[PDB]
């Protein structure tokens, strides 16, 4: 802290993304034209729907974390209306926008965004930080086009149970998540294997046409591969995609997977 910013101090300039209770803008900060992403998050709109916590929670956690693949948190503010989340600026956009734009990743590009996931979910982890919605609405670019992990309002410390009702898609959902069931960290572990999945075929596992049908498929964990995944990626993703939390692999698992190491560009690091 010791700086309260206010909007005055920022020249607001396009939106660089919708969010659930407001949108995000990009801006720069007058004094020092530093570029960054200021999120807007409307009162009425996150209290109405009781979610006044999850904000505090991703304030918090994602302020205090220090790694290349999360997203920085510099700080907040707030006026009558609205709370103002100032971000690090993602130039590259959002994994959800490649993905619509190139269909489906190559198996280094998906390779190379596994590793940088898995070292960014293994610093989390050593702190016991869970953060339950990897989705890549929320993965972001760096200038580099390195993968950010943003938006840590569904984040909390393992164990845990499920207080807050689900809202979106289940498809990057455990069932032990979907179900109200007691989880850790091994949750993010479940995601991480669908969108490994995700990034090759161009479309989740689990999708379906109804709520009421993915959730059955995410509970008897049914998938199949299209004929184009190799036998290494196959392998991959069925360790992760296992109905039993425990019998899912431990991140250093992933990062030293060969097909893992044999197509990833960049280095792991759990180390
Ligand atoms: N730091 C950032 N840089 C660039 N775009 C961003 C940034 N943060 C968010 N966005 C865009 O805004 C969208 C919603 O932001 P997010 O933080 O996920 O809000 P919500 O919690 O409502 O889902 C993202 O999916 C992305 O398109
Ligand atoms: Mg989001
Ligand atoms: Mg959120």
């Amino acid at each position: 802290k010791k700086r309260q910013w206010a909007l005055e101090d920022f020249e607001i300039g396009r939106p660089l993304g919708k969010g659930k209770f407001g949108n995000v803008y990009l801006a720069r900060e007058k004094q020092s034209k530093f570029i960054l992403a200021l999120k807007v998050l409307f009162k009425a709109q996150l209290e109405k729907a009781g979610v006044e916590h999850q904000l505090r929670r991703e304030v918090e956690i994602q302020s205090h974390l220090r790694h290349p693949n999360i997203l920085r948190l510099y700080g907040y503010f707030h006026d009558a209306t609205r709370v103002y989340l100032i971000l690090e600026y993602a130039p590259l956009g959002t994994v959800y926008r490649e993905l619509q734009k190139l269909s489906k990743f190559d198996e280094q590009r998906t390779a190379t965004y596994i590793t940088e996931l898995a070292n960014a979910l293994s610093y989390c982890h050593s702190k016991r930080v869970i953060h339950r919605d990897i989705k890549p609405e929320n993965l972001l670019l760096g200038s580099a086009g390195e993968l950010k992990i943003a938006d840590f309002g569904w984040s909390v410390h393992a164990p845990s149970s499920r207080r807050d009702t689900l809202c979106g898609t289940l498809d990057y959902l455990p069932p032990e998540m979907i179900e109200g069931r007691m989880h850790d960290e091994k949750v993010d572990l479940w995601s991480l294997g669908v969108l490994c999945y995700e990034f090759l075929v161009g479309k989740p596992p689990f999708e379906a046409n109804t709520y009421q049908e993915t959730y059955k498929r995410i509970s008897r964990v049914e998938f199949t591969f299209p004929d184009f995944v190799t036998e290494g990626a196959r392998d991959l993703i069925s360790r992760l995609l296992k109905h039993n939390p425990s019998q899912r692999p431990m991140l250093r698992e992933v990062l030293e997977h060969p097909w893992i190491t044999a197509n990833s560009s960049k280095p792991s690091n759990c180390q």
